[PDB]
């Protein structure tokens, strides 16, 4: 029977003695704060400044003694939320992030549900470029370790403290995908407290393993390197006296290779360590530049053929050289694509066994 | 004869029981919202981030019982809309979007129009970058349906209902053209109730099918490439003697084929499935590295020819390799671009087939 | 002799009945605004996006009755810019257009002049990034017609009307110029009303027809092109002997004319239409394709002569195929630059009468 | 002995009549503000939008003779910016200008300094993007004058008049740099009156004269032209009769001039008027181009000297046409670099007097 | 047993004389104030805009009389930071900063932390678009030197003084990396103090300095280089018959070497001093035309012998040009890779020794 404005406004009132600048339960043991986060939308992750956006829900559950009231006999009691001015919000900054924007569109993205006994929920709704440090040992491959961490800003770890909620984790909405990326299915959550000469602050941490789909580049940057290089076999076939034919395709491809090369690093920070693309593109532009030094060999042994030839064991030597200039050609157009083959299997395999140990290590 | 600064102050004056925090008819019903939006503008949609860029007159109907008034004959009264603070307007939140900026250029963008049994007419302009997942399975021709959800942030279902409206779902512009898509006709009402945690949230969704125009691509990539395989079959008439000439023209085709096919997916999200111009230009890169290979066989087979004649059947196996190395090419020049217009049409018929197929399956 | 506070709180005191909520002479006929506005900066155009930048000084007369005073003697009375915010400002919105942002550096960039009868000018400055469909049916020389559209927001055409000012419309500021593109004198001021569900609004537009610039797409995209035409010309004057050379340039100038027929459209929207530089390109590119298919027909027919030759009219025949192929080579030193010579004329005079067409029909 | 509270709220005060909204010695004399600015960062200077950036200290001067005291003995008293609300600062906006942020960072950034006999000191930091027009008529050396601005909106040359600094006009910070300009010692102080339709206004205005540096553009545009064109001379020492080379060489260094060029051109606006730089890539095509027509010349003269080998005068006819196309070759081989050299020494003084021109004239 | 709400408004109560505008221990000795920032965050370092983004704790004390409490016996006494409007916090800016967003993430990212007997313990979250200055006399290996610069508007020297802290300087985040840098573990505190027309105000500064790392810029540019001159050194051992071989091999070769100098100083600003990987590039440049000028000179010679052997000591003058250009080619092929190797440990050890004179001058 009784009316809501009136019991809206004696909770906060200045005639009640709420004051809420000071934190619940003053003097005495910390607050103790629950948090789950909901994934809303996750993308946008780009390397060369190593950073990712995120959309969440992030609920806050602390209980509050003041707030409690038995004179209504439901127990949610949804609230408006316009008046979460004076509720004695909790502080909660993210440890590594840029931008984390509010979403004020037809009205703040707010939720305030406060229970019966005290227990308050508050849901809002922020994007946040959240910057985290990648590994690219291994470049086409890896499995990459966003970390989201959770702190207070003013508030000690004797006076508050963050935990993380016991029914269930994170919870990632339904149909979410991601272009490039695979989202595991369990989420690590240590929390480890950093330590300022101010004091200690409470802060949890959330870790999502991110496998990095090998899809695109195997079309990309995998098969054009192997078109080059089966080019360069076909220059073996060409005949040896067509000098500015061989040349001139085996020095296209060297150069085609050093364009593709650089072509596939430029979307990447410059790091200083040698990733797996550096050995794919060094191996494969060694084998094009090995072929052009084996036609420069065989029209170097035929220059020692046409300078004895014209200018006495002439025809023999002219055999010796003859025969040796074919044998070259018909070694090489063997072992070329053999040992190509070779390294294919053995870079894949120290590959999968790399990227399976990085999977079991975690 | 009353005049209009205390009708419009009693109806919202604190002396009144206004109480603009409360929802109307509370521990009732659920209120019903009605909302139909106009598209002013469409556009600006990108692929490598997947969003694209609207402006909408939202407009929102619903009936408030304590803001009924019985002294004015007018049925109207469009009110002022800088007493937007107290009216109770409805929780609404897009679920997949970025910015949403609100207009506020020379006045607040807004409308306010109160109907004499209670009826509230609440109109703004927003422009949204919403986010759409886009399958791009078939890149030249496709059919993108952009989904746009609009739902309510801390008003559960029994307390807030959004309902799509019944005269018209969504209004466009007239003369709103888009460059590079066609906005069909019919737009889905599909609405979908989301479910949390905390609770069920009401939430209605509206779908665009957009149709990507195919006389940009045509342009751009379909014919240039054709001028490559052209090309390459000019190849075939040029002497067999002359090697240089059929290497090079070969090699630089080779060579531009392959980066016009590095270009045309520059502009384009890193995706990990096999795409129609993966298709296209891996059939006509295909076909110049065939005729390549084809002169590679044709100077082998004269190789054979030259050592075989100088260091006895000699003169018919000299015959046996000319007739062969002529058949070679006459055989190659006729079925060349024969094969390559069987390719043309079982690609086109299939991708036309399976174009229709998506309009009829939507 | 009075002082200057209490007339000025007079006036918009809540002890006078102002009431800025309420429009003036309320239950009346509509107030009539009118509009005339000041270029003050226009440029940024940017094609890819379809908008441009302007920026304006926005000066709106409209006629209040309770703001009359009869005393003081002065008629101008030019007052403070921080006491606008119980005016009764009216409401303007920009139909097409993004950002919109004021100017706040130093001051509210503001002007109020409330004459003696009640004449009240009300001057801001903003920016605004107005966006204007354009027509790029020919590229190189075209006269774009931006449409800036002021209209109302919540007042109907029955309550607020909207009209431009009669001593001039738009105000140009001077020795303002544009890098790419030349304003024209006249400028449209044709009123069209837009109708909604909700009813009918005022709204006034104004049109500056731009004149797109001729000089720059000259140097840039005009005559690299004839250089590469004239070099696939001198490709003409080689010996046919040496294939290599003839084959070689003429696969170098096809490569350069792709690539730049792919570079000068890179800065362009992608519209589904033919433009001027598409014909432009395409028949340079044939040109130089239609060369390289010259070469290729002299070099069979000299294929010809050479199987004819080595293995009866012998001596006749091998004069009839170098006679002809000197023939060719000979009218065709003649046809090709005659025959572009004549395209040139035809293509730049059917685009003067098309542009002279577009300008007189405006 | 008195407290500084009650002091600094009489002024200030509503039981005082100071009345910020109106201007001093209102009725009467124009006020008289005097401006200093301080140059702390300036830089950015873009060529494609034609703006530049700078960072200023601006300090306005006026006196206000309501604000004089005469109880404390001091006469300097600083005080704190917050209570910057009611002092009637002037508008001042600038009239060629985007952005113009204040400074929000651990407080505004602003000073207040009040004389004693009503002086008042005014400082505010802000960062404009003054937009400037450039010409463009020489690009590598060119002597840019950039305008800014600084007028009143909503005050008329009677009532307000902006007066620049005696002492002094512009202090620039000391070790300010610039990486692409030079700063010059001396700045313009000419102040022009903007006059509307509403009224005449005041407005100052101060010119800083750039001089380009010229270091970046002979490093990166004037030698790899001269490499390219030495390039072109060096084909005129290898051999007539190697076709294939000759041609190639030439071909090459036409596509890689024509290339050079186009990407010089990259980082500036579609001006409509012949640069300096368009001058000397033009010359220097003009003689790769002619190295060409010079080779397809000796090759035709060689031609004419092979058709009439092969199938009376013979012997001295062939003479005659080896004589002659060595003649060429080795007065080419001089006269190349020579009109080079003419054409250079002739180009830099041009341009070196016409430097000085504009360095003279100002 | 006092309740804390009137405890926190008496101290900032106006019945109170605190009086936030006023300075503490006015008309007194200057106000010293002890500043440590925190580097949370320091990367996105650019060097074409010459600028970087640090995420840095400023923490801030100083002292305060009147905010001196004995009734509660706690030292400490953390507060909430809504109340931080009337505190008297220093008025602070950083001298060369773009942007300086505080975080509104939340709550307002703040620390407020009053002692017992005055002391005020401020802590702020910002991120700073510090520009700096730098120096790029060596681009691939240098020591570039930040500044961070800390001063106060408003307030002179002799009313506030600014001084770095005792304890510690700068702490530094643990586990803070660089992708491009190398963060130095000692940092120079050396505060210089500005002075103004208006005064002196006090001023600190901190300098970090930053080794670039050349892991990154050996394998990105300089072994391509070597790529291209070992190619270039292959191009010895071709027939010299074979003249568009060897002519078609180093063209190609000084092309790509052009393009690779060009594209290395893309992301770089447009400086007028002659960098590193200027004379790297040139002196590679340089042997690769050395190279095509060796070949020029080759066949020059030949071309001598074939004139004087087709139209008298034609024989031995045949074997001097023979052996003369046999022995070019036999010095040149030891002579070009043991220049490289010259310069190349000459290059490397004066840059060695620069870079550690760099290091030891500081
Ligand atoms: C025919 C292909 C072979 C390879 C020929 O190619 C070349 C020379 C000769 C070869 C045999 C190549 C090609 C053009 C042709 C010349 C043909 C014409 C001048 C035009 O084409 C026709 C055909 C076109 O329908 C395929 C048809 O479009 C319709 C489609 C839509 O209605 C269904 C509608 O929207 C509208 C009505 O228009 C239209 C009648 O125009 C010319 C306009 C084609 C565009 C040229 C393009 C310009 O930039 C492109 C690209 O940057 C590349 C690098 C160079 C050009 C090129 O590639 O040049 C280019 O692609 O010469
Ligand atoms: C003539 C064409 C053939 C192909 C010739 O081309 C080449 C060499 C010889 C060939 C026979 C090619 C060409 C230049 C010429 C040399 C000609 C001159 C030096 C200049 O040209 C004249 C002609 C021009 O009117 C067509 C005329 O403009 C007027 C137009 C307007 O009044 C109506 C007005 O605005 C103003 C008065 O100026 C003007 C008198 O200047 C030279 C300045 C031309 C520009 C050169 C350009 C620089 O970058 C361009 C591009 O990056 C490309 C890659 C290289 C250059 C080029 O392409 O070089 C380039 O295009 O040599
Ligand atoms: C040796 C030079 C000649 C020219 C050879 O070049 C080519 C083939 C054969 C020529 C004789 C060229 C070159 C690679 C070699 C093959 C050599 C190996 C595969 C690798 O190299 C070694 C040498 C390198 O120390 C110079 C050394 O780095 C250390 C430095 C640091 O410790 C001090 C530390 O960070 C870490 C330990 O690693 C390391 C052992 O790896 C290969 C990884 C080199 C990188 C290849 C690059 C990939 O993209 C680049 C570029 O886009 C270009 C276009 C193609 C590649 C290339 O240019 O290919 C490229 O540059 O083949
Ligand atoms: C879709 C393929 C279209 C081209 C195939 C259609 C072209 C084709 O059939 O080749 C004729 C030729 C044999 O000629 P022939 O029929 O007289 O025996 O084949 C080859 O030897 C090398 C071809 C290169 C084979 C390269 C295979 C990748």
């Amino acid at each position: 029977p009784m009316p809501p404005s009136e019991f809206l406004d004696k909770l906060m009132g200045k005639v009640s003695g709420y004051d809420a600048r000071i934190r619940p339960n003053f003097k005495g043991p910390p607050v103790n704060v629950t948090c789950n986060i909901f994934i809303n939308s996750f993308g946008s992750i780009a390397e060369t400044t190593m950073d990712y956006r995120v959309n969440i829900f992030l609920r806050q559950q602390w209980n509050d003694p003041r707030l409690a009231y038995s004179e209504y006999p439901d127990d949610s009691l949804d609230l408006d939320p316009s008046m979460l001015d004076s509720i004695w919000k909790p502080d909660l900054f993210f440890a590594n992030e840029k931008g984390a924007n509010f979403h004020e569109v037809t009205t703040d993205n707010k939720l305030l549900r406060i229970s019966k006994n005290g227990n308050v929920l508050y849901s809002i709704r922020i994007t946040l470029v959240l910057a985290c440090p990648m590994d690219l040992k291994n470049f086409p491959m890896d499995v990459q370790t966003c970390i989201m961490q959770l702190e207070s800003f003013g508030y000690t770890m004797n006076d508050l403290i963050f935990e993380w909620d016991e029914k269930g984790a994170v919870q990632v909405a339904d149909g979410l995908t991601l272009p490039q990326f695979i989202l595991k299915e369990e989420k690590d959550l240590r929390y480890c407290t950093k330590h300022y000469n101010t004091g200690k602050f409470t802060c949890i941490e959330a870790r999502f393993h991110l496998e990095r789909q090998m899809g695109y580049y195997l079309i990309q940057m995998y098969i054009p390197s192997l078109l080059i290089v089966i080019l360069s076999w076909v220059s073996f076939w060409i005949n040896m006296d067509a000098a500015p034919a061989r040349v001139g395709l085996g020095i296209t491809t060297v150069l085609t290779m050093t364009t593709q090369s650089s072509g596939s690093r430029a979307s990447l920070p410059k790091v200083s360590y040698v990733k797996a693309i550096d050995i794919w593109m060094a191996v494969c532009l060694l084998f094009v530049f090995s072929a052009l030094l084996e036609y420069a060999a065989v029209n170097f042994i035929a220059r020692q053929h046409k300078e004895l030839l014209r200018f006495k064991t002439v025809e023999e030597m002219r055999k010796l050289f003859i025969s040796r200039a074919k044998r070259i050609d018909t070694v090489s157009r063997v072992a070329f694509p053999l040992v190509f083959l070779i390294f294919n299997i053995f870079y894949w395999i120290t590959y999968k066994i790399i990227r399976s140990e990085d999977i079991h290590k975690q």
